[PDB]
């Protein structure tokens, strides 16, 4: 490509929206199972 | 135009060679009336 060139993305906004789906989602993931792990400890900590 | 635009020139080559034969010429002419102009400064004063 000579110098810079200008490209366009495809449904961008779209993208993003699920984008962030899937992150939150993901979280929420990652909480769910921190939580096993502190219910799992409490069992072998008390 | 976006960002820097690659453009090409046609006959850069034959062009400069022409550029150079005009800027020759005109440099020995602007020689040719300095010296009359240094003849007939000499003579009057
Ligand atoms: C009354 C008396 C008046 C006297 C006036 C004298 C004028 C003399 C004219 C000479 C012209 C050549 C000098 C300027 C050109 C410089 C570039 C040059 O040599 O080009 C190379 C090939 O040129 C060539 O092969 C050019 C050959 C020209 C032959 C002479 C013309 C008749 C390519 O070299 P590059 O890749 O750097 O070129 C970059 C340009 N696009």
């Amino acid at each position: 490509c000579p110098n810079t060139v200008d490209c366009f993305v495809s449904r961008p906004t779209e993208k993003t929206v699920f984008t962030v789906f899937m992150i939150a989602v993901s979280g929420i993931c990652i909480l769910l199972n921190v939580t096993e792990l502190c219910y799992l400890l409490i069992r072998y900590c008390s």
